């Protein structure tokens, strides 16, 4: 019969009593009941998204959301624009646009001293039409790898690689370059494998390098794709142009066979979480006086530059453009390297 | 969403650990999840059946079940069935089958002594294609009551009469009429209330009755029609005929216009209480030598005769036919007669 | 437009080159193309059931499937039978039926030495109505453990106890009561977690047990209900005594709200990993001049008896119902005591 | 809303108590509430069925019923197969199977004395897949014209002729063809004009006629088609001879087109009035002392043979051949020339 | 189950790495993934739009494009409109509006010299309410020929003539007129192949023309209709008096049995290839010193006119009514004579 | 409005009065109307089966229908089954059943002389769950051609080779190789073109051949697949073991991933043309003193052996097995060789 109740949605509400998230703090019940109905047109809810943040509780911040294909972040913006707008500190969705500029052309000046050890530079992209990493079937996902594995066949010169499928290779080869930043691990933690992101593995996955090892493109293991610029040295300048170059290659010849990157105006390059939109560009180093020191976390933070285990990074993605990207790295690290 | 979940049908299982009834006893979780889904084509439900019994928890035993329309007993029969066959003390409606036989010729003898006051015969009958009083709505009680109109404007003779409606009579004859039985209360007995069959009362409830005050006709209080044959002394065989030639005109008559009375072979004439289902007949008089005796109960009892309130009268009413109805009614009085 | 072709079943196949279970062997391309469009009631699917073998390859062997419903067995039947009958050494779930019976009345001897430490019954259920832990949302799962401690609250003398809640209690407890076998810890198992019945940990996860702590029911944890019956000594008369007479209780005060324990004549009880279908009993104990030996594993086997890391338990739970389990351990351990 | 209630079938039942046809007495309240909600494929109902005989009562015999596709005899066969039944006295479509013989080589004798005007033999077809005449449209109704005429452009020989509208042609050639028998009036007959056949007239309906005025066809007049073969004398072996030939060359061009006459083995032919079910065939004469006399009647029955205003013509259409019909008129006159 | 993914549009894409057409450098992966999905209400879809330009890649340029039914111009306008304002020099469908105005007595002048050999306008019309030549089933394209005969049967006086179906006519006269241009021959050209518009060839394809072979319409070969007006010399005055009186003539013989040309403002007369959009006029003439010149391809090009083997005819049809394109031809001609 | 009539099945029956095939003898009105509702899942249709027909009539005997997937020969088995009987001579599709037999172990003797060019055994296969090359999109035939090449990559051996696209090889080595019969030329064939088999030529198609040439797979030119054994000289019996062993290693290699061949016990293997069902198979050799006697015709037409322009070939595909075909030819050569 049609006159059987469903369930309220404040009775599927979650439990976030212990949690400390933006997740936690920006799911209201009237936003949850307002949200729960909706779903994008394949099938992808507001419970799957907010799965993983509720799975892990964390620890007092990761975002604990991600998206299950393009429509999400459309359809369930009502709550991740909050969590958009409070992680990249002040950009509005909603209000503000963000500019794509790729062009390596307007970059001004750029290198480490040799005495300072890998510059890489990383992004990562999703083909329009394709569900996301957390909602992809198995044919979708083999899909993208054979979208990406024929346009990447068409490079040519400097450029030229070959494809090597994790699950034809063996576990020492794949642990040698793990160690060598040259592959991705089986990835355990558990922030993705509540998103359902380690399905079927290692169907589908697999590894794209050029002969000299310094163009890196990871498939299906936490986006569609992940172009790695890597080299030895300080040489910013040359990383950079090798990636701006390889996307700029790689790009047309997916549209040669008819398929898009996804990327909005509002939002820029989409990708599963959140705190990746807009670029999700970052141009990193290896690199101690001013390790012992206190206030070098207070001139890192007043630097916008990020530090972690050795890998000087970037914080922001959305609102400035690449190129402003690594601008801000290299003249950050330049105001580091004086110090010595 | 279409991955919102019901309320498991567990859930709205009614509270029956202090009810003592048909219903209590044979409204199991398993027939109640079967049956939770099911629904008449107008719109009945399982619920709605037992309503009655879930809010009069009564007595250690009434039925506590309503039929919203005739389909109910057909769509409901794993929940009426055991009712219908535990309260008429046998009658399986699935295995046997139910005969008719109003044909008041066949009758032998049959004469109550004018000493002992006044003889009455009632049956009650449903329009077919129209909701029963617990489901009706205000346009079809309408239209029940302008059919029963029509067709009694066409009785000739000593049973033509005349149609009083409630609304539009004063409630001093009402009552007037309510003490000499020839009127129908209104009904605040809670074991109906609940039923929903005192909705907008009194609108399109009315009572028929012919010029002598012998043939009277109910509509709308209990079931679609109450014919009611009464007289003053112990002649049942006159009271009888007149019963049977009225049902029989007021059938044609309802049949000229084209419409039926709701029966079926294994069920009868289809009421809304299930006790009442087969011929619904009810054979009484009003009758004291056996009446402090403790023996009177035991030989009431053992002559298949029920004895209330100053009243004689029968149980069964599924099974056997209306003459055998009174055939003992009117053995079962004769050997009380002799009793004086 | 409706002329859109979709991925045929075949591109969805999994990758089963390298698995080794009963998945693998048993799983054509034929069965999965058939079985790909189904879905049960409550959405479950078939893609949802081989997800933990296809995420979790195993060793050369465990089963890698899960039911999400009750109906799953049933819509998936073509999947699941042969698993049934390869799992349970012949046991046809189409031909042959299962029959329970937990009356411990009929049970002959039985009785340990105390020298030989800890006796132990266990058995699961699950409610029907409302969804397996695999395919659970949070309103089902809190709904599960309502009915389970509003039921345990009707439990009177020595099978009177509190239901503790994991979310508030403390870790310590936690850990404690886990090495003494007086809780369930979070499942960190891939097997499971690929599952999703880690899912929202450790909301409206909980253990009941009895004051005097012989009495253990964990919730939502495996099953909607993992009942068990434990004792210092060898004393397994009076466990399974003990454990007959709660399941006993225990069902007669769910069954009084209006609740059922999922069971069919085919299968038995029905939970979610296949292998513990039929009665899901675990009779054990826990005890070494026959642990050097070479020939324990043979006499083992051939006794039916399933021996792991300290525990001496059984192996079938289908066909042979649980009066026969506890006798093939009491027997089986009978044998094993003599030998010293 | 969904919970309104629908006038019941009763409360539309046709008042027939001044009726007298086959349909008054054989539309009971049952039979009408049975079939109210049932429809054919293009919409027919049982009101627009029985609107003809509703709204003209007749005399104490005509049908009253009209069909409007080939489907109806199927969906309403509870209300036509009886009138089919009473109307051919005897035949069953139930149980018994027509048999169609156009084959005239198996004709014996049959010759009148010149002395005793024309003979005319009349059959009418129905075009598979568009709807009969009263229920078809404009668009259904040119269609019949364009096949019919396309078709008989065909015809070769002595079945040479030209097809003549009614709309492109006079008035005073129409009326002088009328009283020639070689036209169709306007049919005022309000019979007809209740059943909603006479709508858009002149539009589609035209006469096709060979040169010799002796093969004549009537299009959308009554049914698709009016086959007509007539001559002056009493020579109703030629006559029936080129009503066989035409009639198979007609449907043999049909049919190269692709189009075939409505035809069942229950039924016949199929046409708009029951009563010319079967073959639809009528082989009339035009023909005094055998006038005044009052046996005349009787031998005319009890030969089975029909008499009307000058016309000598047959009874029965359904259950015995074409081939026997003319034999049963040729025999019939036979016993009437003599007797003169 | 509707969990099943669907093939991305992107996958759906053709491969045009070696076409060169307006197709090829107007549908781009945006464009096909956005019109993928929509369809007209007839069924027509893009692919089968494109298919004529994906199956003959051409040479470095026709259009490669038709329209199914009306609706598609305007259903699939985001790919049409482009192309029909790259192939016509400027006109933007979506901003510009096109006026019809065949009223030839506003026409100046015009006449070639009898020494310069025939003239001959021609246009194409569609009719409204029946799918276009390439979405055209065999019942619709007999419905358009019945159409149209029954029009061209009210012509009179010079204009009446007679239609000659090509199936029922001989191949040798066929290619007489072939040659003599008084007829079509079966579509060979891949792009009407690819197209469909061969399908059922000869069916429902006849030729119309007038006893002086000066007005001819061919039906059903590449539109509904192709109105041509022909005759020897160089009086075009004459041509064009008969063509404008004739087209009116049959498009108010259209109008009497309620059917219509398709016709809109923006894109004025409607037919299968965009570049015969608004006018579908080609006003030719066959007519050698200006033929080993090489500046002859240079002043044709600059007088708007078009010159092919012997052909003198015109390049737009959009924009510029039906007298200004015969006055552009007279002009054109005109300056060409004089060169001799 | 739903009261709008379609179009009779009967106005869209295809005009076959000077057509000459099974197609135009099998296809009568009943049938046309009764198959003109019904579809495939993926959208097949009656008029695109027989577009091929009744595009080419032909000559006084092709099939002229196509099959768009798997379930045609199921939804239009009425149309194909007298067909398939027919061009068999004998073998009825719904009475006897077909048994594959590859197994090449029981062939007897056959070596053809040396003096006597080149053996080839040819078949065809379609991949289960994609669309048939008639009624194959864009995305269904690259993931055929996918399918193909990943499952001929694990060919080992002497059966390793290469793929060879069309799209990326030159014309001239494509004549060569067409010369040599080692590639399929772009087929323009209008029996084919008219089916809809040329579409999007040459997206998806390629061939697969050994290093040794000995090993031809022509992928999506007519069916699917189509797996030839070639070589020089009367080898026939290697010939037909390297068929059977690169067909078994084929099939195992495309259900190693989850793909199966279409196949039924009724009509075995399923293939677009009728004429191919069955087997598919065609064992072939070129080879003359019995080319001017007129008796040659003969004895081949008794030895169940066809001839045609330089080729000897068998007739029946449909009763017999695969090894019982080339017994026949290597028998019918038999006697062929002798005679000299």
């Amino acid at each position: 019969s049609e006159r059987r109740r469903l369930y309220p949605p404040s009775a599927e509400y979650p439990d976030l009593r212990k949690h400390n998230n933006c997740m936690a703090s920006h799911l209201t019940p009237a936003v949850y009941a307002r949200l729960c109905d909706k779903t994008t047109p394949t099938g992808w809810t507001l419970d799957q998204c907010i799965q993983t943040g509720v799975d892990n509780p964390g620890h007092p911040k990761t975002v604990g959301m991600v998206a299950g294909d393009e429509e999400t972040y459309e359809v369930f913006a009502d709550l991740f624009d909050p969590v958009i707008q409070e992680r990249h500190n002040g950009y509005d969705p909603r209000t503000m646009k963000h500019t794509t500029d790729l062009d390596a052309s307007k970059i001004r000046s750029g290198y480490f001293d040799e005495r300072y050890l890998s510059s890489r530079v990383r992004t990562g992209r999703s083909i329009r039409g394709l569900s996301l990493p957390p909602a992809c079937t198995r044919a979708e996902r083999r899909e993208v790898e054979r979208v990406v594995v024929d346009a990447l066949s068409g490079l040519k010169g400097d450029l030229a690689g070959r494809y090597y499928r994790l699950s034809e290779m063996t576990e020492a080869e794949q642990q040698q370059l793990i160690d060598d930043h040259f592959l991705f691990d089986k990835p355990v933690s558990p922030l993705l494998t509540a998103a359902g992101m380690a399905r079927d593995w290692p169907d589908a996955r697999g590894i794209w390098h050029n002969n000299e090892k310094s163009f890196l493109i990871w498939v299906n293991e936490e986006d569609h794709t992940r172009v790695i610029s890597m080299e030895k040295g300080g040489n910013m300048k040359r990383v950079f142009e090798r990636f701006c170059r390889g996307l700029k290659e790689v790009e047309r010849l997916i549209q040669e066979r008819g398929w898009e990157f996804m990327w909005n105006e509002r939002l820029g390059y989409i990708l599963t979480c959140p705190s990746n939109l807009g670029t999700g560009l970052r141009a990193g180093v290896h690199i101690p006086l001013l390790s012992k020191d206190s206030r070098f976390p207070k001139i890192l933070e007043n630097l916008r530059l990020q530090k972690r285990g050795t890998d000087i990074s970037n914080l922001d993605r959305l609102g400035k453009s690449e190129v402003e990207l690594v601008q801000l790295v290299i003249d950050g690290v330049n105001y580091l390297i004086d110090c010595e």
